[PDB]
């Protein structure tokens, strides 16, 4: 089975580029991180900023996450992001997204040892 932090990695990184290339972005991402496998992962954040960075944010502002839990990590800086989200047309196994990108803080929940991401739980 895959690791909770290699899952977010494989999720939720992608430091190749600075920013989501075209509207194109989400679509292409999304199948080459097999997210679109059996089924279309609807939502679905990727960070343009090194794995280092997003880990360092484990260690920063603790803050709640959406399900309660403690273990949240909001960045004290803003990150350059992606939103990918399924627009009404998509439909597995042709699945479509709409690519928003924005540059926000970003919060994460954190957990073993080392204390690194395992779900990203909100851009702000
Ligand atoms: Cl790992
Ligand atoms: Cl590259
Ligand atoms: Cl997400
Ligand atoms: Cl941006």
């Amino acid at each position: 089975k895959e690791t909770a932090a290699a899952k977010f990695e494989r999720q939720h990184m992608d430091s190749s580029t600075s920013a989501a290339s075209s509207s194109n972005y989400c679509n292409q991402m999304m199948k080459s991180r097999n997210l679109t496998k059996d089924r279309c992962k609807p939502v679905n954040t990727f960070v343009h900023e090194s794995l280092a960075d997003v880990q360092a944010a484990c260690s920063q502002k603790n803050v709640a996450c959406k399900n309660g839990q403690t273990n949240c990590y909001q960045s004290y800086s803003t990150m350059s992001i992606t939103d990918c989200r399924e627009t009404g047309s998509s439909k597995y196994p042709n699945c479509a997204y709409k690519t928003t990108q924005a540059n926000k803080h970003i919060i994460v929940a954190c957990e073993g040892n080392p204390y690194v991401p395992v779900h990203f739980d909100a851009s702000v």
